[PDB]
C-alpha cells in the first residue's frame, strides 16, 4: 500500500534504482509483472546445464557500474574463451584470423573497410552521448536508415556484407529498420566499433561466474519482502497528492514518487490518468525492441580448441540461421558448450520451427563453418526467443526508426510529473546492456532525492571509478588507418595525376 | 457478466461489428475506453459551429459500406465545395486552377511530374489489396522509406516537393518514416493516385449532414445499454472455456469469442493471457499512428468563393503551418470555414503553441494564400490535435516504418484463438478511413458468424453493392499521360 518510492519493473534497472533508494533510507516498493526478477536477464540452472544465460550475459571493460554493483553483491566475472582462432566465415568458406575484425588482403578492399569503420566513428564522435538530436547533421543522419547510410559508404560489397551483420548483431534488426542516426549514437555510447565488437577489450570480454540474473536476485534478497512478483501494473493516476500505482490483481500502492524501469514501449501496458503528454503518447508506440533467440548447443568437450579454434564464428550469408557465436564453456573446462544469436529477420523466419529442427541446422551449420563432424553430435540444448515474452517486446533493446529519434528522443527521460524514467533504454553509456540499466536506476533514483530535497542538483548524474579488476585498453588507431584515403578519396587522387 | 460476444472498442469498427451481430440475433456487449463513442470521429456541436467533425469527416464514391450504413442509420451527406478554382501556393505564391492536380508549365517538371504519378499506380498494380507483402517486389519495395522512392524517381525538386506533400497529407507521417512498400499499398487499395486525391469523384467528396459522429452514436442508440463508457480493457483470458474480459474499474465480461476493434499497438494497453503469439506480441509495438492536428477556422461569409477560390488550398514549404485545407461551411452556405490539416511533424513543432497562437498562423498564412485581408477576421476556432488521445495513437491511421509490413504483415487480422480483429487497419478497400472500419466491423463479425457454424465460409468476405447516391464515375488517363517520357526515359532518348 503505501510507501516513498513504487519502482515499476523488477530488472536490473529497477533493482539498481529500488536498492539506492533502500540504502538511501527510503521505503521502497518494487511492483513486477513476472514471477522472477531478472527481466531481460534470465539464468536457467537444471542439471544438465548447471547454470545458462538465456539473455543478457556479456560484461566487459568501461562498463564500470554494472562490475561494482555486481561486485558489491559478491559475484565474479571470468573471461570469454578467445585463447585460440576466431573464424570469418564467407561464401560457403571459413577464414580463421586474431583480433578486432578479418584481416581484408584486396587493398582496394582495405581501404574500403578501414574507411566504414573509420567513418562510423567518425559521424559518431558529432553526436553527443547524452543527446544525439542535438548532432549538427542530426535531421540529415535520422531521415535515413542503416541500409541508406550503408549504401552510400560501402564501394565494396565485401564491406556492405560484413556491416550489415554487425548492424543485426550489434541491435538485431535489419540495417533497413532503423535509424542511421540512433545507431551511430548507439555504437558511439557504447565507445565505438572496437570497443562494441571486441571480446578481449571489449563489451562481449566477461560473463559472471553462475550468471547474470544474480544482479537481480541478490538485490531481490537485500530488500526481502519489498519486491512484488506476479504485479503487472495497469494503471497510474497522478491527479491526487499521492501518486496512485495499481497492479493487475487489483493491489494499490500509493507513493510519492514513481521510477519506470520497464522498456519505453511497455509503458502502454500502462493505463495513465491523466493522460501522458502528447509527446510520450506518442514516442512509446514508435520504440520497438529487436529480435533475437539466443541458443545454447552443448557437447561432450570443447573440440573446437583442439583445431585451434577458440569458438567465436562470424558468420555470413542468408542460409546461416546463427550469424555470431562464442564459447560458452564453464570457466572450469567443463559443460563444453557454442552459444550463438539468430538474429532480425532469421528469428522471425525460423520460430516456425520445432526446437530439434533448429538444434540440427545449428549442428550441421557449426560441422560446415569449423570443418567438424563432431559438432553433428550435441550432448544438450537450451534456447530462448526473446520476441515471444510479453513483458520484455524482444532482445536486447529498443531501436529507433527512421525519424523517430530527432522527433521523440527528448521525451525519453523526461519526467512526467510524479513519474521518472529508468530502464537501459534512458542511459547515456551502454544504453541497450546491463551497464545502461544500472546506470539509468541509480540517475532516476537520483533525480527522485533531489525532488525531495536530499541532495543537490549536481549529483543527479555521477560518474563511476574504473573497475580495479577489469581495466580498460584505450582503444589506438594506427597513422596508416588514420590516414589512408577512403576508395572515392583515391579515386580522387588518381584524377589528380591524371590533370 | 455473460454474452455471446464482446467487443473491445466503439469506434465505427466496433459499433459496426457490434450492430451486425445484434442483429444476427446474438447477445453483444461493446467496451468502450472513453466517456463517449465514435474514437477517431469526433462531431462537436455548439452555437458557434452548430457541429464540427473534428475526427475522420470526409466520404466518397467506391465507399459504398459506410455510405450504406450511414444511410440505414438516418444519415444524409452534402458536397464538399469545390465549384470554384482550386489553389496552388508555392515560392509564396498562389497559383490558382481547376482540375484534381495543379498543372505544372516546364515541359521538364512536367515530364516528372506525369511520371511520378503514373509510377506509383503502376508499382500499385503489382501489390494485392489483401496481402500486400505478396507483391512481386514487396522486399524490395518495404526495404526503402518512401523518401528513399522518391529521391529515386522525382528528377526535379518541384516534383519532390509536392510528392512530399501528397505522402504527408495521405498518411500524416514524414516521407523518411514509412515504407514504400506500405505507402503504395495504401494508396493502391484507395483505388488509386486520383481517387485518394479527389474532392469531385474522389475520397474527399463528401460530408455527413450532421457530422461523422452520428454513425457511431445512433448504432450506441440502438444497442442502448450494451455498451459501456468509460471501460477500458485491461485483460484479456482465453484460458478457460468462455472467454473473460476485464476493464479498469474492475467489470468482468463473459463472452463465446472477443472482437477486437481497436488500432493494432493499442493491444499493448491489453494483458493476455495466455501471452500473445510472439508475431502479434511483436507487431504491435512496430505499428505507430500518424501526427496531425485539425484546426478549423470560422468567418462571417465564405469570402474565398467571392475571389472565384472554392477554399481548397495546397500550401508548399516548411513555413506554412497547414499544407492542405479545404471549404468547411455548411451546405446553407452558413457557418463560413475552412478546415485545414497540420501535418506530421509540423504536429509536433506547432503544439507547444497556445491556442490562440495557432489562430493567429493560420489567419496569416491564409490571408497570403487567398490574398484576402478578410482571413485575418475570424469570428470562432475549434482544433483537435490527434497526437494527444490515449486511446486513439494518433491519426488518421497506422502506418508501417521499413521493413514491418513484410515481416508482420500477416498477422494483422489473423485470429488468436477466439479473439478475431476489426479496426479500419485491417481492411483491404479503404483502410484507414471510415469505409474500412466498416469492412472491417462486419468482416470481422462475419468470421465469428462462421466460427459458430451461422453461415458457410465464403459469406465472411462480402462484396458491396454501389451507393445509388454517391455513384462512383471511372478513372481515367490520357494518351499523352500514359506515353510521356520519363526525365531519363527522354535523356535515353537523345
Ligand atoms: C534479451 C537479451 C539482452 C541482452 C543480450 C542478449 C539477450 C538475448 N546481450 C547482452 C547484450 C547487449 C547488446 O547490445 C550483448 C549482446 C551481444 C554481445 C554483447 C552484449 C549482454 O551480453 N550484455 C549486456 O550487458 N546486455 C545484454 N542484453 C541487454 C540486457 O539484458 C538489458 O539491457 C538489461 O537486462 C535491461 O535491464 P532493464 O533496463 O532493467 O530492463 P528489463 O527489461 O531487464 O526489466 C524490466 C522489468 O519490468 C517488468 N515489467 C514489464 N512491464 C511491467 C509492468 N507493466 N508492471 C510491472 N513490471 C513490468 C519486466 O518483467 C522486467 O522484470
Ligand atoms: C483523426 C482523423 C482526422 C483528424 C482526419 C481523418 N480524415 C478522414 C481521412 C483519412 C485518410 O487516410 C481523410 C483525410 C483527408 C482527406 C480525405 C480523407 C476522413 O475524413 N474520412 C475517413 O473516412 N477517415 C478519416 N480519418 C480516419 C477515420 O476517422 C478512421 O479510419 C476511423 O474512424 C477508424 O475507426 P476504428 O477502426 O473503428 O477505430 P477507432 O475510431 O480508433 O475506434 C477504436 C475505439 O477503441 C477505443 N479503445 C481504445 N483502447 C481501448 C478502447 N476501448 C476499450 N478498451 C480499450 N483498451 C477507442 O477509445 C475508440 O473509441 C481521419 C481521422
Ligand atoms: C562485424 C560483424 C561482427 C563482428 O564480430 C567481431 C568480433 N568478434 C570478436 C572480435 N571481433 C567483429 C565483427 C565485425
Ligand atoms: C499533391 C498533394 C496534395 C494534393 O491534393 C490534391 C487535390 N485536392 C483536391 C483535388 N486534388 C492533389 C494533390 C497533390
Amino acid at each position: 500500500n503505501k510507501c516513498d518510492v513504487v519502482v515499476v519493473g523488477g530488472g536490473i534497472s529497477g533493482m539498481a534504482a529500488a536498492k539506492l533508494l533502500h540504502d538511501s533510507g527510503l521505503n521502497v516498493v518494487v511492483l513486477e509483472a513476472r514471477d522472477r526478477v531478472g527481466g531481460r536477464t534470465y539464468t536457467l540452472r537444471n542439471q544438465k546445464v548447471k547454470y545458462v544465460d538465456l539473455g543478457g550475459s556479456y560484461v566487459g571493460p568501461t562498463q564500470n557500474r554494472i562490475l561494482r554493483l555486481a561486485k558489491e553483491l559478491g559475484l565474479e566475472t571470468y573471461k570469454v574463451n578467445e585463447v585460440e582462432r576466431l573464424i570469418h566465415h564467407v561464401k560457403g568458406k571459413s577464414y580463421p584470423f586474431r583480433g578486432p575484425f578479418p584481416p581484408v588482403w584486396n587493398p582496394i578492399t582495405y581501404l574500403d573497410h578501414n574507411n566504414f569503420w573509420r567513418t562510423m566513428d567518425d559521424m559518431g564522435r558529432e553526436i553527443p552521448s547524452d543527446a544525439p538530436w542535438k548532432a549538427p547533421l542530426a535531421e540529415e543522419w535520422d531521415n535515413m536508415t542503416m541500409k541508406e547510410l550503408l549504401d552510400k559508404l560501402c564501394w565494396t560489397e565485401s564491406a556492405k556484407q560484413l556491416a550489415t551483420l554487425f548492424v543485426n548483431l550489434c541491435v538485431t534488426a535489419e540495417t533497413h529498420e532503423v535509424s542511421a542516426l540512433w545507431f551511430l549514437w548507439y555504437v558511439k555510447q557504447c565507445g565505438g566499433t572496437t570497443r562494441i565488437a571486441s571480446t578481449t577489450n571489449g563489451g562481449q570480454e566477461r560473463k559472471f561466474v553462475g550468471g547474470s540474473g544474480q544482479v537481480s536476485e541478490r538485490i531481490m534478497d537485500l530488500l526481502g519482502d519489498r519486491v512484488k512478483l506476479e504485479r503487472p501494473v495497469i494503471y497510474i493516476d497522478q491527479t491526487r497528492e499521492n501518486v496512485l500505482v495499481e497492479t493487475l490483481n487489483h493491489e494499490m500502492y500509493e507513493a510519492k514518487y514513481v521510477i519506470s524501469a520497464i522498456p519505453p514501449t511497455l509503458g502502454m501496458k500502462i493505463h495513465f490518468n491523466p493522460p501522458l503528454p502528447m509527446m510520450r503518447n506518442q514516442m512509446i508506440t514508435r520504440v520497438p525492441l529487436g529480435s533475437v533467440i539466443k541458443c545454447i548447443v552443448y557437447y561432450k568437450e570443447p573440440f573446437w580448441r583442439k583445431k585451434d579454434y577458440c569458438g567465436t564464428m562470424i558468420i555470413d550469408g542468408e542460409e546461416a540461421p546463427v550469424a555470431y557465436t562464442l564459447d560458452d564453456t564453464k570457466p572450469e573446462g567443463n559443460y563444453a558448450a557454442i552459444m550463438g544469436f539468430i538474429l532480425a529477420h532469421k528469428a522471425r523466419k525460423l520460430a516456425r520451427l520445432t526446437k530439434e529442427e533448429r538444434l540440427k541446422k545449428l549442428c550441421e551449420l557449426y560441422a560446415k563453418v569449423l570443418g567438424s563432424l563432431e559438432a553433428l553430435e550435441p550432448v544438450h540444448y537450451e534456447e530462448k526467443n526473446w520476441c515471444e515474452e510479453q513483458y520484455s517486446g524482444g532482445c536486447y533493446t529498443t531501436y529507433f526508426p527512421p525519424g523517430i529519434l530527432t522527433q521523440y528522443g527528448r521525451v525519453l527521460r523526461q519526467p512526467v510529473d510524479r513519474i521518472y524514467f529508468a530502464g537501459t533504454e534512458t542511459a547515456t553509456h551502454w544504453s541497450g546492456y546491463m551497464e545502461g540499466a544500472v546506470e539509468a536506476g541509480e540517475r532516476a533514483a537520483r533525480e527522485i532525492l533531489h525532488a525531495m530535497g536530499k541532495i543537490p542538483e549536481d549529483e543527479i548524474w555521477q560518474s563511476e571509478p574504473e573497475s580495479v579488476d577489469v581495466p580498460a585498453q584505450p582503444i589506438t588507431t594506427t597513422f596508416l588507418e588514420r590516414h589512408l584515403p577512403s576508395v572515392p578519396g583515391l579515386l580522387r587522387l588518381i584524377g589528380l595525376t591524371t590533370i
